[PDB]
């Protein structure tokens, strides 16, 4: 028995795989990809087929692939031994038997044509499947792959990789199929004899009716299930908790989230996140801005909250004007122990600005232990519309000359808060590295009191039941002089197609 | 062809099982899971038998376990036929024929008795070893547990857990013989984009320097939280210069857990000096920078840096020998205070986070902000040593435990982090004790995880020994004020560690 299974890559939305005879796109890793899967075999002695619809041997040039056996299926080609790595069939149907025969043959990948994978799929023929998503949508498709039928469960999908600008993914999938101990039995009866003693009954594996794709149970490359699997573990181990906002939440305490962002930019794609308001908020923070109002005159709502006259005067604030939120983040950040007196004062040389030194330091001293950037002040923690959530952050910069960033959050707002974080962090820090002339690196996210708002519930379910898509990527248009010189329109975001925005109130 | 595996609870050193025909101790707990493990089957109809010397028959009671079928091997009990749910035979060898039927018995337990365990082991007919160990000494044994064979490779070993101050845990031992799906795709693609791919940025440890590598999915002792982060650089640390003269090994950003409820994370494959970290701590504490008092007591920790050389290099020769200025204690209860010198009298000045942090844990405990930190920009150009351990956050669960998060921004895993592991979980319970909560958990977030080159021989000394059970920390007596506590007033209960390793502080 010989296991046959298909490979393609496609747009991720609408599943193009094709145009004018030519693929839509040109990736070579993508290639180098289907070489090395499909020449993947471990006896010497053995080849694989690779069979394909006439016309993809049209685009093929019609020149035989090395090490392999192509087979292509055609009403009229010659069935002469012309070429012996290359044999002719009428139809898929008698294609296969390549079993029935050839112990030559080790194992069958359908490499298609669009004729030939919707035939493949309809018969049953196909037991795996090689999936290479690309972000390249908006644009001619006559080819398309076809609907997968739900037969089919994905057990794999690889980090973000990018090409000339676009995005791109590797996934698995697989049939599904009919029906050591000793560790996970004694650890079962560990956990009823001990409780909530035993530190693993604290933390529960997600159930699956919580857990994002659970087909793809040892595949979860892709790092923006690092952000769906916190929100599952404290779905699954949250506990219910009051909190100054009225609105209670599931709490659990110290978690972690990686990122990669050489590769491409995590901006989530299972809801569509507002990055129009996270890049903004970023100046604004980078520039010691404190005042409320020039975000809501950009369109930019996210501090209105903790901004008005109400809830200012209910914390004591009362004095200030409708959106002074106090030495918060950006006046840490360039006047670290500035006094404060209202966001129309000049800080102008005052305070420490430990984003200059920052900078200063990552050029000159790059594997210097101390690029530290932090807003919690004690001192000003009452002047604060809101004490800073994430705490402080560490940069870091690798022998091969790339930037990574560590964030520690002391409280983490998974459903709204978080997103924005990731993406933000992630923003700061290639904005770093543009101006100390390196490349991105990783993102941590260390978490604190990681929580879900309960009328956040509903909405983080429907997110949850939506499997993740390539991340985009995000350039700089321009090479600026000045961190502080950044604008909207020097940002260009290719290839994000997320799912469609949730509706989710704030707790203020 | 049946399973036969043996079940016993020994002392961690010395393997003892037994006193004047009685166990050396009294856990509940462990009875539970002999009971549990020894009852779990398949098939309701068929039952699990257990094998026993005559002794510990008697030991036993001489009464039957219920739902399973007792054997007892003696050459002098009457092999009668009475009770339908106990059997004598004269050798193992003969029982062995639970093997060949009574298909009713579907596993089977060799409960030992230092004679009975030992013949099981030397004639080759155990499969698995479940194995609790107790972290007792120094206390009479007169009968012992044989040595492992070399056929037997540990694959499972638990946390720690207490009992009545006792530490212990549980260990599974099997025996030895002779879908590649995802993760050939995986290498392929790990070829086709090499260092583009993260994951080869995070390799996982060969096994020649992954500690006890037997334990692939069982590695639940938390000290595998320390040992592994240790072979995780020793894998992908990149090698690199400091402001020191020795260079080191590094990658950034890890995490540690460790649990504080049922034991106290003092790492046992290397014998750390706790006093010198306690001491250390209540200066802090006190909010004391005079690195004398420290030195007053024997303990040296800051000495390196506290050197009038080395105030002199960074330019602070300007002020008297170890006076450090506002570092940790300094900036703990007296943050953004102006300082001057290690003698001037600091009460009032500053705002005095510690005090702080106790009033808020106590009065609002679910409030999202217990945060003690130790970064002061405008202070770091006077520190003798900028903040390593450098801000923690505090946590009260429902159930009335205080969890604690750390981020150490610079971290020696070979001399400091030991060090930071221990400072800190005693802090917590410091805390805990003073506003009245019970030991949570323990989470350490790293920026810059390395190794001094001049640790490597010594920190693969300590990879090559398996962890043993974590001990226990208890206070002698309730304080009023968290910085009544003293030194007499801890007591370290069950550390056996492993010889200490000596390694070098680079300055
Ligand atoms: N992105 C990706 O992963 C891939 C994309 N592609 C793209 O797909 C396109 C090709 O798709 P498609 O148009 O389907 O062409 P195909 O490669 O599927 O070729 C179809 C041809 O195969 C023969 N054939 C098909 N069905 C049968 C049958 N039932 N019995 C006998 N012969 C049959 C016929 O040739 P004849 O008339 O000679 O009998 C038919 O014209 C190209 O644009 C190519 O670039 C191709 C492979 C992979
Ligand atoms: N920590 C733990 O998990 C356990 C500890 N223990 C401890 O171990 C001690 C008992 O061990 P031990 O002293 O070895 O006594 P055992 O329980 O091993 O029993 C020894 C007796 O078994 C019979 N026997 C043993 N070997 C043979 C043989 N080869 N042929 C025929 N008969 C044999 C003999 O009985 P006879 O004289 O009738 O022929 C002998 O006197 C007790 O102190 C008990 O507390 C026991 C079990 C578990
Ligand atoms: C972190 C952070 C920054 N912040 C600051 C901020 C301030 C107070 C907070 N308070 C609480 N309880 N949670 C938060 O996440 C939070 C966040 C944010 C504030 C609001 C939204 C928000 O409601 N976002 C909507 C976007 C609406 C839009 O952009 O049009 C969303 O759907 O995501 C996001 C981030
Ligand atoms: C973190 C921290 C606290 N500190 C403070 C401190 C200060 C500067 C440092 N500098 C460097 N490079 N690494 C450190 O771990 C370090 C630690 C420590 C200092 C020394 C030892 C140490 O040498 N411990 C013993 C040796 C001394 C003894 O015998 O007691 C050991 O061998 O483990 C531990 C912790
Ligand atoms: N995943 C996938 N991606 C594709 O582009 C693809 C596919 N699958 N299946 C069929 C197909 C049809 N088109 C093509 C085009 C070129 C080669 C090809 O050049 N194969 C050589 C490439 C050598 C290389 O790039 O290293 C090979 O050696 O496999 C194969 C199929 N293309
Ligand atoms: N791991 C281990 N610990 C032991 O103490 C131990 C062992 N294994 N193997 C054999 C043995 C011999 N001594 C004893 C003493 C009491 C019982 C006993 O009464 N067992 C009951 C306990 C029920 C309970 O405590 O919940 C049983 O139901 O099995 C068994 C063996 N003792
Ligand atoms: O950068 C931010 C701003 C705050 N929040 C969330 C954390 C909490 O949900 C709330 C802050 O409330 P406190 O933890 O201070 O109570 O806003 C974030 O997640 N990230
Ligand atoms: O609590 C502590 C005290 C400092 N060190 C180590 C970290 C480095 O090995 C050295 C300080 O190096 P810098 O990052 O400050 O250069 O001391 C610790 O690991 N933990």
């Amino acid at each position: 028995e010989k296991n046959v299974s298909i490979v393609v890559a496609a747009s991720v939305l609408s599943s193009g795989i094709g145009i004018n005879g030519q693929l839509p796109w040109s990736i070579s890793e993508d290639l180098k990809f289907f070489s090395k899967i499909t020449n993947n075999k471990c006896d010497s002695n053995k080849k694989n087929a690779l069979i394909m619809g006439r016309k993809t041997w049209d685009s093929i040039g019609r020149r035989p692939l090395k090490n392999r056996i192509i087979v292509v299926i055609s009403s009229s080609l010659p069935q002469d031994e012309a070429d012996p790595n290359v044999v002719v069939f009428r139809n898929l149907e008698d294609s296969i038997e390549n079993l029935m025969n050839d112990d030559s043959i080790e194992n069958i990948f359908v490499c298609g044509g669009e004729s030939i994978y919707r035939d493949a799929l309809k018969d049953n023929f196909v037991d795996r499947i090689y999936l290479t998503r690309v972000a390249l949508e908006d644009i001619e498709f006559d080819t398309y792959f076809p609907e997968i039928p739900e037969t089919f469960l994905p057990v794999y999908m690889s980090q973000t990789f990018c090409t000339k600008n676009i995005s791109y993914d590797f996934m698995i999938f697989e049939k599904q199929e009919k029906k050591l101990k000793s560790i996970d039995d004694t650890v079962d009866l560990l956990g009823e004899i001990f409780g909530i003693r035993k530190m693993g009954n604290r933390h529960k594996f997600p159930k699956e009716e919580i857990y994002n794709t659970p087909s793809i149970r040892f595949g979860r490359e892709h790092y923006e299930f690092q952000y769906l699997d916190l929100l599952s573990r404290v779905l699954e181990n949250g506990a219910y908790r009051e909190n100054r906002t009225g609105i209670s939440t599931y709490s659990i305490f110290g978690q972690m989230m990686r990122f990669d962002m050489r590769e491409s930019f995590p901006l989530l794609t299972t809801k569509k996140v507002f990055i129009r308001s996270i890049f903004e908020e970023l100046i604004w923070f980078i520039k010691g801005d404190t005042n409320g109002n020039h975000l809501i005159e950009k369109k930019v709502y996210i501090w209105s909250g903790n901004g008005s006259k109400e809830y200012l005067e209910r914390i004591g604030l009362g004095h200030r004007e409708e959106n002074d939120l106090g030495p918060i983040y950006g006046f840490q950040w360039r006047h670290y122990n500035g006094e404060y007196k209202t966001m129309h004062d000049d800080y102008t040389g005052v305070g420490v600005d430990q984003l200059a030194k920052l900078i200063e330091t990552l050029k000159n001293n790059p594997k210097d232990r101390r690029h530290i950037l932090t807003a919690w002040n004690p001192s000003a923690l009452s002047q604060m519309a809101l004490p800073p959530c994430h705490v402080l952050s560490q940069y870091y910069v690798t022998n091969d000359n790339c930037l990574s960033c560590n964030l520690y959050q002391r409280s983490c707002d998974l459903g709204l808060g978080s997103p924005f974080n990731i993406a933000s962090y992630a923003i700061l820090t290639m904005m770093l590295a543009q101006v100390c002339g390196y490349e991105p690196g990783e993102l941590a996210i260390f978490i604190g009191d990681a929580h879900i708002y309960e009328n956040h519930l509903t909405q983080l379910k429907e997110q949850l039941s939506r499997t993740p898509r390539p991340f985009p990527q995000l350039k700089f248009k321009r090479k600026v002089e000045n961190i502080e010189d950044f604008k909207w329109e020097d940002i260009e975001l290719i290839g994000y197609y997320p799912y469609p925005t949730i509706k989710m109130d704030m707790a203020v």
